[PDB]
């Protein structure tokens, strides 16, 4: 006898293929959804086993009903904690960071503040990979800084590695690199 183990939330995995030729929204595809521990690992292990990372090919895991874009009702007033990797952290750090990020989400690692979490995004870029946790209200200093503190600790980043929280509204009018931060941790 084998019972499945429900997650607190249902999650959706999205794929994105970079192409500045086409409008941004056109490059997004919903892969599948899951709401159990078993189904999470089945999907995670399948991607690790049968797929290869590719520059310009992003994955996003968001709560059911939240599209992984600024436009979404649940993201428009929100923002993200951004982790920027060096080019050499691609190997033997990116995979660890991403899985640890996924587990923060589905395990609701931020306690009552996990409610403010929308999802997470990994960008694979030759310029340097990026991982981010998106939250729903960029002005909720309490929730945002708590999520940031726990997230940084969970990833084991050295204290002198300062990570920043960007409002999506600011990002939309500049760039994730030149976008100034609302908070640091
Ligand atoms: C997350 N996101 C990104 N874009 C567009 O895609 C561009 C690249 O966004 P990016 O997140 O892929 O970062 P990248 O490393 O490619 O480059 P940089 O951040 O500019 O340094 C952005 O400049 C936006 O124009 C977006 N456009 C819309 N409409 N909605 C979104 O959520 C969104
Ligand atoms: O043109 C492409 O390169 C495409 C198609 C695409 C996709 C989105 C936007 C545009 C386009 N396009 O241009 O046609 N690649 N699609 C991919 N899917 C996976 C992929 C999905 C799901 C799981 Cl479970 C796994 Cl293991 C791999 C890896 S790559």
């Amino acid at each position: 006898h084998y019972i499945k183990h429900p997650l607190q939330n249902r999650w959706a995995l999205w794929f994105f293929k970079n192409d500045k030729s086409k409008t941004w929204q056109a490059n997004l595809r919903l892969i599948s959804k899951f709401d159990t521990v078993e189904d999470f690992w089945a999907l995670y292990n399948h991607i690790q086993l049968s797929s290869n990372l590719m520059p310009g090919c992003d994955y996003s895991l968001f709560k059911d009903g939240i599209e992984p874009m600024w436009e979404d009702e649940k993201n428009k007033r929100g923002g993200r904690w951004l982790i920027t990797l060096n080019k050499q952290q691609r190997r033997s750090d990116l995979d660890r960071f991403w899985l640890e990020t996924l587990l923060c989400l589905i395990g609701e690692s931020f306690d009552d503040y996990s409610d403010d979490v929308c999802g997470a995004v990994v960008n694979v870029r030759a310029k340097g990979d990026k991982i981010a946790i998106w939250t729903t209200e960029c002005e909720n200093r309490e929730a945002v800084t708590h999520i940031g503190r726990v997230y940084k600790e969970r990833l084991g980043l050295p204290p002198k590695i300062v990570i920043g929280y960007q409002s999506h509204a600011d990002t939309a009018t500049k760039s994730g690199s030149t976008t100034k931060n609302r908070f640091v941790v």
